[PDB]
């Protein structure tokens, strides 16, 4: 279930974080414009770039921290507020996060794995509600 | 994105090149007049002809190099000049290229693979603008 998926992802967090981030960019290619250093780079070139692995891991580590602090996939409002207040997210809207989760859930459903994708969909929906209510436009 | 799509095509070039070229001749059957020996033939018949796979791979080998030497889907002028000046292209106008790109983009949109089809549409239009700049009618 969901708690197991957090363990699965954490176990190989680098690989999962990069995999899922690329899936997000491939499903919604216009989203690459928020990551100016990744424009025009192949996947292999991106994995050669220190900030690519580092920032993506750190993104999914916080994702897992928020997932683990949730109760039945409902995130803390304090965690949603962190995500809204981050300088790196100042020009985001809830639509950016809805896209990420659509891609995340599609990735889980396509994998050789046994993720509880329905719960990740619900967590995404609940986090999007909490972002909007913490003031994300 | 675009850069990764070049690597994806290159990973199974023969198949993608023949798939896309066939999509082009089937959408635009009129275009067979520019070629020798292709009229009167089903897809599987073309695929078994001595020269079909080889020439289509040569076309897409170079198209991938032109895509790869581009910056932000804008091809090099010297690559455009090459294409305009090739003797094999002496009877072409930019409309032939526009039709190829229409078919390429529709093929990507229909495929199971996650191509950045909007980027290929931009690349096709930048390439036709570059052909015109290089003097193709
Ligand atoms: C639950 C979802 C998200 C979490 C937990 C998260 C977390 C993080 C973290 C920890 C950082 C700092 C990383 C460094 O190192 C970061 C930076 C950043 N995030 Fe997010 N983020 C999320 C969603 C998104 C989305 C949906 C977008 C855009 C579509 C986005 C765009 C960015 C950008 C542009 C930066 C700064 C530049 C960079 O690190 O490459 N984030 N985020
Ligand atoms: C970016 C687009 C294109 C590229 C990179 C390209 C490249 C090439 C190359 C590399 C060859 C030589 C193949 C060989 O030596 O075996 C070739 C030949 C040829 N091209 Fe193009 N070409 C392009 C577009 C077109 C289009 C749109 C047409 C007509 C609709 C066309 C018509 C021909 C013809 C008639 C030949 C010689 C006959 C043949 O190979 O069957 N090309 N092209």
């Amino acid at each position: 279930g969901f708690k197991q998926d957090i363990a699965t992802i954490r176990g190989d967090l680098r690989t999962y974080a990069q995999d899922i981030f690329l899936a997000f960019l491939n499903k919604y290619p216009d989203e690459r414009r928020y990551f100016k250093n990744y424009v025009g780079k192949s996947d292999q070139e991106l994995k050669s770039m220190a900030k690519f692995g580092d920032h993506t891991e750190k993104w999914f580590n916080l994702m897992m921290e928020v997932a683990d602090r949730a109760t039945d996939c409902v995130p803390l409002a304090s965690d949603a507020n962190t995500l809204v207040q981050m300088k790196q997210h100042s020009s985001l809207t809830t639509g950016n996060f809805e896209k990420l989760f659509v891609a995340l859930v599609e990735y889980m459903r396509a994998s050789g794995q046994s993720f509880d994708s329905q719960s990740w969909d619900r967590f995404g929906k609940n986090l999007v509600s909490a972002l909007s209510s913490a003031g994300m436009k």
